[PDB]
């Protein structure tokens, strides 16, 4: 499922993402925009192996299991490809527990280069939440 901006934003909302660890409701649309361009489907391959997967670009090597990334770790207890569903609990639910980890959203590339310092409120301007 590719998302509507608006439509993107107020799932998030109801997950329990706005103002999570201190990030405001733009900042999780601004990074799935450069992530993933908002489509459920992406899929990514590293130089390592591993593979990031889903709105979120979360990565094999830490998060879930693909079957394909030898000695990584399942931080969140979840096949990857659960994170690829057009429901996007499951990678909301990940996305919390990465956030969480001592590095913010650092820990998010595309955040830290083209979100962080920006207007990112310009993100849900106009969104009906
Ligand atoms: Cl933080």
């Amino acid at each position: 499922k590719v998302f509507g901006r608006c439509e993107l934003a107020a799932a998030m909302k109801r997950h329990g993402l706005d103002n999570y660890r201190g990030y405001s409701l733009g900042n999780w649309v601004c990074a799935a925009k450069f992530e993933s361009n908002f489509n459920t489907q992406a899929t990514n391959r590293n130089t390592d192996g591993s593979t990031d997967y889903g709105i979120l670009q979360i990565n094999s090597r830490w998060w879930c299991n693909d079957g394909r990334t030898p000695g990584s770790r399942n931080l969140c207890n979840i096949p990857c490809s659960a994170l690829l569903s057009s429901d996007i609990t499951a990678s909301v639910n990940c996305a919390k527990k990465i956030v969480s980890d001592g590095n913010g959203m650092n820990a998010w590339v595309a955040w830290r280069n083209r979100c962080k310092g920006t207007d990112v409120q310009a993100w849900i301007r106009g969104c009906r939440l």
